[PDB]
């Protein structure tokens, strides 16, 4: 096969990240809601389904925004904890299809990792997994090309690359990576999308959160 490891040096470098504590976690709600936040506008005007009313931004950024709020009043080294804080935050202010929507992904990943401190990358992508869960079953009749569609690419990306990844850096930027490439796609699975010429509006709010925790990630801010 190959040499045989037997070295004594422990590899260099500073940009990697192989566990996530409350504080990180909370740095990744706070610039994801920041990034959300400075989007809304767009992602408002780019509602068209189910109604073209104008508001999927609006409601993602209140939602978000309970949640970052309660999480910054309430801040701890455990992640679980801060989890708890930031679900029962997004649950109390979950406004429209797309902030509903968004609190449940949000609880169900929270209530993956109630019983941690910290965890690591396969933990999670396991989350953003339990997350599709508890968010498809919230749903009465989901409906493909949505943000549904958008969160559980994202979760398989995240499956698949945490398997060989330690990094979450690395592993965040492939998420985004795939969860743009179904981003991209939801017109060909939502005919109104196609029509008007644009993309899922609360997949698009969901892709700002997600930009905004490997910002986090990395140690920088929005
Ligand atoms: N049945 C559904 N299945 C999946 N996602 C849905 C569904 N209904 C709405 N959505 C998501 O919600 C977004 C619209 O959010 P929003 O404008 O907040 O809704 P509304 O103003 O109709 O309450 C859509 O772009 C889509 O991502
Ligand atoms: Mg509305
Ligand atoms: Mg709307
Ligand atoms: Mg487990
Ligand atoms: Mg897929
Ligand atoms: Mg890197």
């Amino acid at each position: 096969h190959h040499h045989h490891h037997s070295s004594g040096l422990v590899p260099r470098g500073s940009h990697m990240i192989s566990k996530i504590n409350g504080k990180l976690f909370a740095d990744m709600i706070i610039q994801g809601a920041q990034n959300l936040s400075n989007n809304a506008d767009l992602v408002d005007s780019l509602n068209v389904y189910p109604v073209p009313d104008g508001d999927t931004g609006t409601n993602m950024n209140l939602t978000m925004t309970s949640g970052r709020e309660e999480v910054e009043n309430n801040l701890s080294k455990n992640i679980g904890e801060l989890g708890k804080t930031f679900s029962k935050g997004l649950l109390m202010g979950a406004r429209g299809n797309s902030g509903v929507i968004l609190s449940q992904l949000f609880r169900g990943f929270c209530k993956n990792i109630e019983s941690e401190s910290e965890i690591n990358s396969k933990l999670l992508a396991e989350s953003f997994q339990a997350g599709v869960e508890t968010a498809y079953k919230a749903v009465m009749k989901p409906v493909e090309g949505t943000i549904l569609t958008v969160a559980k690419d994202a979760a398989q990306a995240a499956i698949e690359k945490a398997n060989n990844t330690e990094d979450c850096i690395e592993l965040m930027e492939y998420i985004i990576v795939k969860a743009n490439e179904s981003l991209e796609n939801t017109p060909n699975l939502l005919a109104v999308l196609k029509e008007v010429g644009v993309v899922d509006s609360g997949g698009k709010g969901l892709l700002c959160v997600y930009e905004g925790f490997l910002k986090a990630l990395k140690g920088e801010k929005v």
